[PDB]
């Protein structure tokens, strides 16, 4: 018994040749697709998406491998789950439907997704937002102590199987409430819609989207990291105009300005960030879909 | 039950303010206090511990809420499992046997107990032997993607309580196991003594004593780091003759030569590598026992 968040949405089993990608659909206008992270779903994107639906066609995808979208067979290098297979992945979704040029944000591992998918094919974004994260290569870049205890399950989750899976089954539904009460602002769950949770949950619960999870953070260890290396040495910048927001108390927002970091890896950012823990669609939605509605209209 | 490591080794239950220190102890002659790490008991000095004790009055203790001694209960700063109150702790432990001036070799956290002793206490220390360790200060310092990622548990085991807790209590077997046979040369438990192995998985499998270890790991992010950091910063040396082993294939080496690294924080140290992954004791017993027996001697 899963709830319904975005009533007057359309869901789409959205076939690619990697499997298919699960994705509700609302609105007229633009398409706009909205990539949540990890340890959640597409349902994330709730209380954002229906003020969002009112100027644009929104398409909230489970990213591949998450909630309902199929997943892939992964392989040593963790090729599907890499944000580069990600992003070739959505765009072929995306296609699917008609969609060759849209707007994209991103939240967490989705904005990962998404800025690499700006890097890699940038003529499909008309504009990019991104959700308290840096560039994967800045969090490894900046590793130190801090860093390390703080996202900690960056190093912990790119262990090799299957020692995160079977700590994770350890206590599944602990861990992704963990994650997710210690990553807002309030410290607790109170910030989420107990359905969303319950959305997050019954997907953790599910011991292969777990390992898909642990594959996305090997990725994340791995090939994203050298993949952003890459463009980092060549100076490649994203030419997407995008939008980058952060959480007050959010995962990317301490030792750095995600902004000043984002100029270093786009040619056109703004950014503001928003009184929040790292889940700002959650836990301010009205000011995240504002500054997301502002940045893609006009 | 379990087996006994250690034949013709008495048994010792040293009371210490925090609690009672478990001990076995064998041999005769200067006082060598020998300390374990993690996830380990005293029982990983089984092989080296026999030749050690032709020489010396060996001392093979638990560490403060290890094995068979006693858990004193943690706070929020972690206090009672920071290497300078574990230290303390087993100096009141030697202290009771009538040891105030003793040799210490300590692996993984026993050698953070000890090099931590000898900076705060060094008139303990005759001599020091620190195996495949490098300073908690060292291992934050050097905490960068490839270091990160090699002792990911540095930081996973620090996560406040009871993130760690809660996910190895669902298979603690598997954890203990798969950390003594990732940090090994093999990468498999064929170096361990099976009934060594039961001595680690017995202690891995009760709660509170992992509960302890991510305390330990806890004090090892923050408070052991502090510490670190201000005897690093105010350039404390170790005045203590020192020995520092490392496993060629252990995780010392990987953060930095240990050698360069620990003249940094010693005054009077000499280093070797031995051919093991990080257990030396029990993946190269006869070479760390020589060396142990070279230097002590």
């Amino acid at each position: 018994d899963l709830a319904d968040l975005f009533p007057g949405f359309g869901s789409e089993w959205i076939n690619t040749s990697s499997g298919r990608i699960f994705a509700r659909v609302g609105g007229d206008g633009p398409p706009l697709l909205l990539l949540h992270g990890f340890p959640q779903t597409h349902v994330m994107w709730h209380r954002v998406a229906p003020k969002l639906a009112e100027r644009f066609k929104v398409i909230v995808a489970d990213l591949p491998g998450y909630g309902w979208s199929d997943m892939p067979e992964s392989d040593e290098q963790h090729t599907p789950y890499t944000k580069r297979a990600m992003a070739k992945q959505l765009i072929e979704a995306m296609e699917q439907l008609g969609h060759v040029h849209f707007a994209l944000a991103g939240h967490d591992r989705g904005a990962r997704v998404s800025y690499r998918l700006a890097l890699d094919s940038p003529g499909r974004l008309s504009k990019l937002a991104v959700l308290d994260i840096l560039p994967t290569y800045e969090y490894w870049q900046r590793m130190n102590r801090a860093y390390a205890l703080k996202i900690y399950h960056w190093s912990f989750l790119a262990q090799p199987a299957p020692l995160p899976e079977n700590l994770l089954g350890g206590d599944p539904d602990f861990y992704v409430k963990a994650k997710l009460a210690s990553w807002t602002r309030a410290g607790d769950l109170s910030a989420f819609d107990p359905r969303a949770v319950e959305h997050y949950r019954i997907a953790f619960a599910d011991p292969m989207r777990r390992h898909v999870m642990c594959e996305d953070y090997r990725a994340g260890a791995y090939a994203d990291f050298e993949h952003d290396k890459i463009d980092v040495e060549a100076g490649n910048k994203i030419p997407v105009p995008m939008l980058a927001l952060w959480g007050a108390s959010g995962i990317a927002q301490s030792a750095a300005t995600p902004l000043d970091v984002w100029r270093k890896w786009a040619s056109d950012v703004q950014g503001a960030p928003i009184e929040s823990g790292h889940f700002l669609p959650e836990e301010a939605p009205d000011q995240t879909a504002e500054a997301l509605v502002r940045f893609f209209s006009a």
